[PDB]
């Protein structure tokens, strides 16, 4: 049944575990939120452009160019995709510690208890008071995109996904998508004589796509007694591994054989002289086998062009860089460490006066990192003790430029390269992503662990049907309408598959553990606890605590 | 060094003769007939104005 005065749904946020057999777990995560929806600020679609004359007009500022072209819509999307939505911090600890790999299974979603209210103002004498009252006949439009016709638009990009706190209400992300303006921009250094083109092109007859929610899809009209239920969507994806790899290229294979065991705990072991050592190496003209030059099964990780900007018709952009360990060289960019900026709803702390809170995610998987300053290329024919001209060192200048070194432009990717798939991030991390429709596809998307093979889960779009006053002129440029807002509950169920880790190691494994307050380490428990006034903060948890044997 | 005669069977066709190849079936991946305009900088959600 249903109707006004009868609630159409229930609130379940709790997470469940079930053991299907040996090592297997079915993780069923419920999540529910109250969502606050405002009447759209314009009833009609708009094609708008941002263009920076101030930033890009001055020389050398290219990196900050924001210029693009977008289609603004009245619709808003409820985006359930982040890890921080589905799990509470302890459930993330329990999973990160105990399980080798995890995989997505199904997703369900529902909307219920729709409530639309209207606002009037009185009496305007002294100070106005705003009176709130229901419209029982009003409705809310709801459209799900099953076929992914519309441009796929993850909200986590801007951190607009549903809030991470069950008890706080949350808001939708207004739906919008790109349009093709064909920007032109020119390259300069800090102080340079000349001009900068900095122009944007006219609309393209070939490339112009304009989509409309109403034309594209079926819209459900939900009044207070109505409820909407998405069917069960089943993921097809590859599981991801929850245990990090420590094992470098130089740790692969059989170690050399030591001559004899050391006498005392301080003493170092010794090896057969490199001249007489037996092994396999690709160096020519020298009779040696040494731990550095011996042949390894594959390359682990690879050098990458870093802080390079490639420019197609759209404009300059930094190409992605696969997340890899930061070596002791501390250099973040060459290894592609992610850096998030996020607000109080998703993170930060309610005590913080700053507008946003920022965190750099330094990758685990210590095997694939690259120290940039210590990488070097050596001349052929090979020689021990190269003179300066026989070795390519990072300290030298490239093209006569001081701060540009070969490791900037150098690219090692090849058939022999192996790297681990990067890791999920509990708050602020993206759970899944849609695969690009191109024929030749990337081996991984950079931000998202899971990539739906065929068809991604559909986007869920909502808006308030307009409430019109007595006077409505369809030809009028301006539209007067009744001030209106609404609220509704969103409930969803995400099922997962995971497998317990075996532990064969003698020694204790590393684990995620809370720590007493008063010591400054990252895990101090005060940060997961409320304050006196209720200010709460939610910070990224390390993932993949447990080591793994690569080879 | 390959030779047509050594390698293969040759049919001899006079004026009244005709030759017919059997049906050959391709195994291939289809190709997409619609172009993509969408640059790396057009991917994802735009900023909010």
């Amino acid at each position: 049944g249903g109707g006004v005065g009868v609630s159409t749904g229930s609130y379940d946020n709790q997470t469940h575990y079930k053991f299907l057999g040996d090592g297997w777990v079915e993780i069923t995560a419920y999540s529910t939120r109250m969502v606050h929806l405002n009447m759209p600020k314009s009833e009609n679609y708009c094609r708008v452009r941002v263009h920076n004359t101030n930033d890009t007009g001055t020389a050398s500022h290219m990196a900050m160019d924001d210029a693009h072209e977008q289609i603004w819509t009245p619709w808003s999307l409820v985006d359930a995709n982040a890890w921080g939505v589905w799990f509470q911090p302890s459930d993330w600890q329990y999973i990160s510690n105990n399980m080798i790999h995890i995989n997505l299974h199904s997703l369900d979603q529902e909307l219920f208890n729709v409530v639309i209210k209207t606002v009037t103002e009185q009496n305007t004498g002294a100070e106005a008071i705003k009176v709130y009252n229901n419209d029982l006949t009003a409705a809310m439009m709801v459209a799900l995109d099953s076929n992914n016709i519309l441009p796929y638009t993850p909200a986590i990009d801007n951190q607009e996904t549903l809030g991470f706190y069950p008890w706080k209400p949350t808001i939708p992300s207004p739906y919008r998508y790109y349009f093709s303006c064909d920007r032109n921009l020119s390259v300069t250094y800090k102080d340079e004589a000349g001009t900068i083109t900095d122009t944007m092109g006219l609309a393209s007859g070939l490339n112009s796509q304009f989509f409309t929610i109403e034309n594209t899809q079926r819209i459900n009209l939900l009044r207070t007694g109505d409820e909407y239920a998405t069917g069960t969507y089943y993921f097809d994806t590859e599981p991801i591994r929850l245990t990090h790899t420590w094992q470098t290229n130089r740790h692969l294979g059989q170690p050399p054989q030591i001559t004899e065991l050391p006498s005392s705990d301080t003493a170092n072991a010794t090896l057969t002289a490199r001249g007489y050592r037996s092994g396999l190496t690709q160096i020519q003209g020298r009779n040696d086998v040494t731990e550095a030059t011996r042949v390894r099964p594959a390359q682990v990780g690879f050098c990458q062009p870093h802080d390079n900007f490639e420019t197609s018709r759209a404009g300059p952009f930094k190409v992605p860089v696969v997340p890899a360990d930061i070596t002791q060289g501390l250099d973040h960019d060459a290894n592609g460490s992610l850096r998030y900026t996020y607000d109080k709803q998703h993170g930060q702390s309610w005590a913080s006066q700053n507008n946003k809170d920022r965190y750099t995610w330094d990758a685990v998987n210590y095997d694939s990192g690259r120290w940039t300053n210590n990488c070097f290329i050596q001349s052929v024919p090979f020689t021990s003790e190269p003179n300066a001209n026989q070795i390519l060192t990072n300290r030298d200048n490239l093209a006569g430029k001081t701060d540009i070194h070969f490791t900037n432009a150098f690219n090692s990717y090849g058939p022999l390269t192996a790297f681990p798939h990067p890791a999920p991030i509990y708050p602020q991390g993206q759970i899944w992503d849609k695969e690009l429709d191109l024929e030749h596809k990337p081996r991984l998307h950079t931000q998202a662990p899971f990539v739906c093979k065929n068809n991604a889960p559909g986007q869920l779009l909502v808006r308030l049907a307009p409430n019109l006053t007595d006077q409505y002129d369809p030809n009028s440029s301006n539209l007067s309408r009744i001030v209106t807002y609404g609220t509704f509950f969103w409930k969803g169920k995400l099922t997962l598959k995971a497998k317990m880790r075996p532990n064969a190691t003698w020694n204790p494994v590393f684990q995620i553990s809370a720590t007493n307050q008063g010591t400054n380490d990252y895990m101090s428990i005060e940060r997961w606890l409320p304050t006196a006034t209720g200010n709460i903060t939610n910070v990224p948890l390390l993932s993949r605590p447990v080591a793994r044997n690569t080879y």
